[PDB]
């Protein structure tokens, strides 16, 4: 029968994607301290994928492919063609694997390559330029920025959340935790941003927080992939409701807008993966490339982490919450870059999307499909001067925009 009249199509098809759910990778004595309760153990090695994490993963990949098929890029059977979808991974068991995953879920029994670089034991820079001094960050530009962003102070920060520090404390049972019953002394209410105090270290290579900030970050991180695991009673029972767990998580993506969206150090960490966006994203004779990669083509997914999400996200000005997923980079969270002709004209358009399950489809391991998709967030790039109807970027708007945001003294 008629259907809708195409007005664009699809042409080609970026994603960036976090690697899948993973094991806590660590297990510290300030952890043990701060809670008189016992954490979960976890099915596999610290910082490993889960089994559950693969098939979670593999569900976003069944639905991108018939999601794919229907917009025409990929036949409805059979294996696409040697070249047709390229995955590339960084070099961590998780990120490889959760490519694998992908690529099981995309086109089961294909036998699509995982590709890395040569040495899977030393870091890729394509993650992260600044780990293998590629290049280094601007310490006093950092150090303003972010503290301007914070409110002017760390202590500025943790004072406007004190809400979520007292919900996360609760959650911990914080009060009778060693931390506390052992503290100076007993006439003072105990306080986990005063028994931690925060501080910004800004390096060369690195940011970070220290104390209670980047301990709330971690800890309810974990709250959540115990949440994501289909673990019975994940923050030991303490987490009934949803704006519980929006609170909680706040602390986490609060961490990820300072150390991984300002721009004075997401435009450095990112400029290798916007090289590689832009490159799988332009019209051009193919040609095999970074990784051994023929590009451009038609899908390829990239499997990385939460900071490359949040980094390109602030590299490119593109702000997002996610209906039902209190998490702002979870797992399997994918930045999705498309190119569109658009019919009329025969123009070239880019659209961003942010695609991720909500915290119920994996705690309910919901397989996925047309008829129940993941959340899906349409996405504007802020510094776009030439878009279309439908919100997308024309090709060479986001060509410029790219050009300006990244940072040359970073690229590979
Ligand atoms: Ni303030």
């Amino acid at each position: 029968g008629p259907q809708s009249e195409p007005e664009l199509k699809l042409e080609s098809v970026v994603i960036v994607s976090r690697h899948g759910v993973r094991a806590p990778t660590k297990a510290t004595q300030l952890m043990q301290d701060v809670t008189p309760d016992a954490w979960p153990t976890w099915p596999v090695k610290l910082g490993w994928l889960t089994p559950r994490g693969g098939e979670l993963i593999a569900y976003l990949g069944h639905y991108q492919r018939q999601r794919l098929v229907a917009d025409g890029l990929l036949a409805k059977k059979g294996c696409p063609q040697s070249g047709q979808v390229a995955i590339i991974a960084d070099v961590d068991e998780r990120t490889r694997k959760t490519g694998e995953a992908f690529a099981a879920g995309l086109a089961p029994d294909c036998a699509i390559t995982v590709h890395t670089q040569a040495d899977t034991s030393s870091p890729d820079p394509l993650f992260n330029p600044l780990k293998t001094g590629v290049c280094q960050l601007d310490n006093a530009n950092v150090t303003d920025a972010i503290l301007s962003r914070a409110g002017g102070s760390i202590a500025d920060f943790t004072g406007h959340r004190q809400t979520a520090f007292r919900e996360l404390e609760r959650v911990l049972n914080f009060p009778q935790s060693n931390l506390c019953l052992k503290r100076e002394k007993q006439d003072e209410s105990c306080s986990l941003t005063q028994a931690l105090p925060s501080e910004l270290k800004v390096s060369a290579d690195n940011v970070s927080l220290t104390g209670a900030v980047s301990l709330a970050s971690m800890l309810t991180e974990i709250f959540l992939l115990q949440q994501a695991q289909g673990m019975p009673e994940p923050g030991w029972g303490r987490i009934t409701d949803s704006h519980q767990w929006n609170t909680l998580l706040s602390l986490h993506n609060a961490q990820f807008y300072l150390l991984q969206r300002t721009p004075e150090v997401a435009r450095s960490r990112a400029t290798p993966l916007l090289d590689l966006i832009k490159t799988a994203l332009t019209p051009h004779p193919p040609q095999k490339q970074a990784y051994g990669v023929t590009l451009p083509t038609s899908v390829l997914f990239i499997a990385g982490h939460a900071t490359n999400l949040a980094n390109l996200g602030g590299a490119l000005e593109l702000n997002w919450t996610l209906p039902g997923q209190p998490d702002n980079t979870p797992p399997g969270g994918e930045l999705v870059f498309e190119r569109w002709r658009r019919l009329s004209d025969n123009s070239q358009w880019i659209q961003v999307s942010l695609v991720f399950q909500t915290l119920q489809q994996m705690r309910d391991k919901t397989p996925l499909s047309l008829n129940t998709p993941p959340g899906e967030v349409k996405l504007t790039l802020a510094g776009c001067e030439e878009r279309n109807a439908q919100g997308m970027c024309s090709l060479a708007g986001f060509t410029q925009i790219v050009n300006e945001a990244r940072i040359p003294a970073c690229s590979l």
